[PDB]
């Protein structure tokens, strides 16, 4: 969804549970290479940043997966980002 493109430095830089986010990304919007490759990253943004470079390929089923994941794992930061 847009959502993860539009207010995506945002994310960059607020995304907490980052692990546990890609755990839920792992069996379809990123591969196994890719997986460790984001995971790979020593701090959180660092993490989270590497992650967004994958975008290049993600489509509404990918770019709406990753929303998901976030929803599920930190809710009141999507939720501050619509107010925003």
């Amino acid at each position: 969804l847009h959502f993860v493109d539009q207010y995506r430095e945002q994310l960059i830089a607020r995304v907490t549970s980052v692990e546990v986010v890609l755990d839920k990304l792992h069996g379809q919007v990123l591969s196994q290479e890719q997986y460790e490759r984001v995971l790979a990253e020593n701090t959180r943004p660092s993490q989270m940043r590497k992650l967004f470079s994958l975008s290049q390929s993600w489509d509404r089923k990918c770019k709406d997966g990753l929303y998901q994941a976030l929803k599920e794992t930190h809710p009141h930061l999507i939720m501050e980002l619509w107010e925003k």
